[PDB]
């Protein structure tokens, strides 16, 4: 994990489900500890050929713990807000907002002190993502 104290940002590429939805996020995190940290994240998705775009910004709490000393196993929970936009041709544009829990399992690797990867999924009450996160010290 990030050192503590610290702070680090991140962009990923994400994927969920015919109807297929790809896009993009970025999200930012401040470390207390090597098994907590807090983070904010903002994610869009948008439907693939063969409007329908939701985004959501998060907040949670981020607990894991060392596999070994470049890997961790990681969960987060916690709060977004989201906001889902559709195209209709009878009925124009059209959105909903909501908020709802959020939950992540996931995996990090740090490749050095200051770039880590991470593979996660998230599911509220899934998103598949990949991402990449510059450390701060
Ligand atoms: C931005 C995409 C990131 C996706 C990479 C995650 C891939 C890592 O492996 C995770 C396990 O593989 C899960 C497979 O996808 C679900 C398969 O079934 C879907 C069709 O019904
Ligand atoms: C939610 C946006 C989708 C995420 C896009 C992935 C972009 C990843 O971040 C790129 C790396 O961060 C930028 C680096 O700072 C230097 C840029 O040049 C300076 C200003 O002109
Ligand atoms: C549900 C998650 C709520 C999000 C948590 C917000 C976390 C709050 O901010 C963390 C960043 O603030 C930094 C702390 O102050 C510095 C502490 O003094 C340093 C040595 O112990
Ligand atoms: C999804 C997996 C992540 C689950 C999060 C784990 C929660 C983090 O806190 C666990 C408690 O921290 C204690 C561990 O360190 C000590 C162990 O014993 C010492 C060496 O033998
Ligand atoms: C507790 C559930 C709510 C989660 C808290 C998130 C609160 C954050 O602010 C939400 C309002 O801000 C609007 C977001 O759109 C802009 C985000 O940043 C742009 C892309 O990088
Ligand atoms: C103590 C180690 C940290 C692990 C705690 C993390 C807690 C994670 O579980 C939270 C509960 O998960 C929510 C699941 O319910 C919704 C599932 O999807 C709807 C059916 O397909």
């Amino acid at each position: 994990a990030p050192k503590d104290n610290t702070w680090y940002t991140g962009a990923k590429l994400g994927w969920s489900q015919h109807e297929n939805k790809l896009g993009a996020g970025a999200f930012g995190g401040y470390q207390v500890n090597p098994y907590v940290g807090f983070e904010m994240g903002y994610d869009w998705l948008g439907r693939m050929p063969y409007a329908y775009k939701a985004q959501g910004v998060q907040l949670t709490a981020k607990l894991g713990y060392p596999i070994t000393d470049d890997l961790d196993i990681y969960t987060r929970l916690g709060g977004m807000v989201w906001r889902a936009d559709t195209y209709s041709n009878v009925y124009g544009k059209n959105h909903d907002t909501g908020v709802s829990p959020v939950f992540a399992g996931g995996v990090e690797y740090a490749i050095t002190p200051e770039i880590a990867t991470r593979l996660e999924y998230q599911w509220t009450n899934g998103m598949l993502s990949l991402g990449v996160s510059y450390r701060f010290g």
